[PDB]
């Protein structure tokens, strides 16, 4: 990782929390191309005092972000270490997260759109399958919007992955079950049982967000009913934009041994026309 200075780093407004960090959008000055001098925008996440001793995992899961490049990953440019904060430095993307988009955009979104995103999503998350990288984190929130869609110039929106956090492998077990559905059945039995099939049913997942205007699933129901829906088995129930429902139950198997290939998903998504 490179370690950037704190004098180069300016925090400004907070965006919001994920689990044990806190989020803001900052300014990095740094020596850019040919030697240009830049005032360039950040994403700026820093680890919770209190909660110090998931440093490690924190960082963790930004290196399995950088270990490769992609289109669709966001980019991290370093980490700030100074004193006794740890912060992670990566990239702002200009549109924020997905299902803040389509909560505040539900009104002017169609299925051409949630089909270009669900391609671009289904391409990162092959890339990643191919590299037999876990992300262990795939919903909505962290799926940012780079572009959006122009219709008068054709061009569809772009979306980028974001990292995926904490793993589920050392959080507490109320925090997991309070992530069903996204934490796949298997995990919550045991979170060693972390895999490459954990992406596939937390990717089904991600579609129903997509397909539902931002709404969470399952969000009526509290962390004992949360597990109870993996006892009885339930699916979710199809949006009411129900062109994605069959791909989105086939991800979402019980039995993870059955879970879709991810380019099987992309042939799916590809035969909707
Ligand atoms: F606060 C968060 C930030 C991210 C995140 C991770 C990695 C890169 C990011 N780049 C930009 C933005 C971002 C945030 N807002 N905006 C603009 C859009 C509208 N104008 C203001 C700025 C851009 N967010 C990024 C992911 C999250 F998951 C949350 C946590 N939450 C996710 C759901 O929404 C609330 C925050």
């Amino acid at each position: 990782f490179h370690k950037i200075r704190n004098e180069d780093l300016i925090f400004n407004e907070s965006l919001g929390q994920g689990t044990f960090t806190k989020i803001f959008k900052g300014v990095r000055r740094e020596v850019g191309d040919y030697g240009q001098l830049h005032e360039t925008e950040v994403l700026l996440k820093v680890l919770d005092k209190a909660h110090r001793n998931y440093s490690e995992s924190f960082f963790e899961a930004a290196s399995m972000m950088s270990k490769l490049s992609h289109k669709h990953l966001v980019l991290n440019y370093g980490v700030c270490v100074c004193g006794d904060e740890n912060i992670l430095v990566q990239e702002f993307v200009k549109f924020g997260s997905l299902d803040t988009y389509l909560k505040k955009n539900k009104n002017c979104i169609n299925i051409l759109w949630k089909l270009e995103v669900a391609k671009q999503l289904a391409a990162a998350m092959h890339f990643l399958e191919e590299n037999t990288l876990i992300h262990g984190n795939v919903c909505a929130k962290n799926i940012l919007l780079i572009r959006e869609e122009d219709r008068k110039t054709g061009n569809p929106p772009f979306i980028k992955l974001s990292d995926p956090g904490i793993s589920i492998t050392v959080l507490p077990k109320d925090i997991l079950q309070e992530r069903i559905p996204w934490v796949p059945p298997e995990c919550i039995e045991n979170p060693k049982n972390l895999n490459l099939a954990t992406d596939k049913w937390s990717f089904g997942t991600t579609l129903w967000e997509i397909c539902s205007g931002g709404d969470k699933p399952l969000s009526a129901l509290d962390s004992q009913r949360k597990l109870q829906f993996y006892e009885d088995r339930h699916q979710l129930p199809a949006p009411k934009a129900a062109e994605l429902a069959n791909l989105i139950n086939n991800c979402m198997d019980y039995e993870p041994d059955h879970r879709p290939s991810f380019r099987a998903i992309i042939r799916d998504l590809n035969s909707l026309f």
